[PDB]
DNA sequence: GGTAGACCTGGA
DNA sequence: CCAGGTCTAC
């Protein structure tokens, strides 16, 4: 009882809550969903990771949000919830940006019905720089076991809940250490493996180190985006995925391939300037600007509720 | 200078 | 053998 994750239902003296709408969250449909990837429902409802440092497991009713800390037992205190406050950016309300989306949008309108609670989560530009540079060629289920992989190997070892050790996700000096590369593509990272290393030392040895990226949530989308494109392994895709994602930018919107196939379903969308009928440098930077134009400054998060229904 | 092909490797 | 992201040879 007193081992293994916590339930709401089994260690009630440990689990505070914040006060949130399902209709404002739904940790099933932001926690799995290519956004973070360190997050497991081990058990039904409960979902367990690492936040702020610290491993929690979070799972909510209708009107609370419930959150228990591990870090001498006892609930969470009221800094850490806000810990998980600022981590769901819950300021932000749904209820506004899906109303806002939907009044200017008629195809929102009618899909976002059935899937609220969707919402951009405020993660750290490392985690999802590496993380998303492993997106690559890739799946939500393969990222996830290569990350998982990646932070076992080099992130510090956390704390033990059942046969599961957390480890927080590896710091920079760690990254770009020697045979890194060799180390990672022994863990399937392929090609891969060497932008982790080289971005991590780029960061380091060019760049002015964690700083750096870390004052580019203070820069502007555009100038922030021109930055992260600098690393290897960092396109443009990416760059929007961590501007969106980590660096507080909500109206970056990650084109891919998924993103085109909504556009050319939902929206009849074409391109207008480049040449090309395909995806290409110019298509999908126009393809950005559609959106941001059509859902303004959060196009991002719209775009993340599009997604959602499109699973 | 916009556009194929390789990069890893698991599915085709 | 080649994606579906990034990087590079014409
Ligand atoms: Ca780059
Ligand atoms: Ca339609």
């Amino acid at each position: 009882s007193e081992f293994g994750h916590r339930t709401l239902a089994s260690t009630p003296a440990l689990w505070a809550s914040i006060p949130c709408p399902r209709s404002e969250l739904r940790l099933d449909l932001v926690l799995p969903s290519g956004q973070s990837f360190r997050w497991r429902e081990q058990s039904p409802a409960h979902w367990s990771g690492v936040l702020a440092d610290q491993v929690w497991t979070l799972t909510q009713t209708e009107e609370q949000l419930h959150c228990t800390v591990y870090r001498q037992a006892s609930r969470p205190t009221p800094d850490e919830l806000e810990a998980v406050r600022k981590y769901f950016q819950l300021d932000v309300t749904l209820a506004q940006l899906y109303h806002h989306w939907g009044s200017v949008d008629s195809h929102f309108q009618e899909v976002a019905q059935k899937f609220q609670g969707v919402r951009l989560l405020r993660q750290d530009p490392i985690e999802c720089l590496f993380s998303f540079i492993c997106s690559s060629c890739n799946n939500i289920a393969r990222i996830t076991g290569m990350v998982e992989r990646l932070c076992q190997a080099f992130g510090p070892r956390l704390i033990q809940l059942d046969d599961v050790t957390y480890h927080g996700f590896p710091s920079l000096q760690a990254l770009a250490g020697p045979e890194v590369e060799a180390h990672l593509r022994k863990l399937g990272l392929g090609y891969r493996a060497r932008y982790v290393s080289a971005s991590a030392r780029a960061i380091l040895e060019e760049q002015g180190g964690l700083a750096w990226l870390q004052q580019l949530r203070e820069s502007s989308y555009e100038e922030a985006h021109k930055a992260l494109c600098i690393l290897p392994g960092v396109g443009t895709k990416v760059a929007d995925c961590i501007c969106l994602m980590a660096l507080d930018k909500p109206q970056a919107v990650p084109v891919d391939v998924h993103m085109w196939h909504i556009a050319q379903r939902d929206y009849s969308w074409h391109p207008t300037t480049s040449q090309a009928k395909g995806p290409s440098p110019q298509t999908n930077k126009e393809l950005g600007n559609f959106f941001r134009s059509l859902w303004g400054p959060y196009a991002g998060w719209a775009q993340a509720v599009l997604f959602s229904a499109d699973l």
